[PDB]
């Protein structure tokens, strides 16, 4: 089947910035892709809409998905529990790679990061499950609001999100 595409409409201190869309590699990592797809549509009753990118490190990555504690300490999968690292088939090859944050082997929840460079040292530790398809320039615009320690200088939020045809 055809891989799902999801979009995030990003806002900066509540002003619209632009749209970033992702291919999710359901053909390689179906469980991981389905988690992110469902959280992006809100079909389980919760997920990414209204949440923020809480950690952004320019030249490295923009990190989000903590819709429970808003700071890197929370998140929730669609599965009732944190889930396995499905496989490490896909690697951190460059800008645009969408990968799972975690707290150790087999502890995937809802946090993820969009790489803005090649991050090969994360291979085998974080599960890659998608890639920016359109709006990488918007990820680049976002990255500028990050800082050395990851704290953001403006509030970067997913104003809306869902699945495209
Ligand atoms: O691809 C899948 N990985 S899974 O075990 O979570 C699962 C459950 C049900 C249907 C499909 C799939
Ligand atoms: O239908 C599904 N129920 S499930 O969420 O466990 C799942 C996981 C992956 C792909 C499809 C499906
Ligand atoms: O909407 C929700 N229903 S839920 O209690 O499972 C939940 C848990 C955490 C964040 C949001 C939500
Ligand atoms: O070491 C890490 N733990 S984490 O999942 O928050 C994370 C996200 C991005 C890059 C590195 C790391
Ligand atoms: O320049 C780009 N335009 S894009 O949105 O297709 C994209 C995706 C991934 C890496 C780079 C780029």
């Amino acid at each position: 089947m055809v891989n799902p595409t999801v979009f995030f409409d990003i806002a900066v201190d509540g002003e619209p910035l632009g749209r970033v869309s992702f291919e999710l590699f359901a053909d390689k990592v179906p469980k991981t892709a389905e988690n992110f797809r469902a959280l992006s549509t809100g079909e389980k009753g919760f997920g990414y809409k209204g949440s923020c990118f809480h950690r952004i490190i320019p030249g490295f990555m923009c990190q989000g998905g903590d819709f429970t504690r808003h700071n890197g300490t929370g998140g929730k999968s669609i599965y009732g529990e944190k889930f396995e690292d499905e496989n490490f088939i896909l690697k951190h090859t460059g800008p645009g790679i969408l990968s799972m944050a975690n707290a150790g082997p087999n502890t995937n929840g809802s946090q993820f990061f969009i790489c803005t460079a090649k991050t090969e040292w994360l291979d085998g530790k974080h599960v890659v499950f998608g890639k920016v398809k359109e709006g990488m320039n918007i990820v680049e615009a976002m990255e500028r609001f990050g800082s050395r320690n990851g704290k953001t200088s403006k509030k970067i939020t997913i104003a809306d999100c869902g699945q495209l045809e």
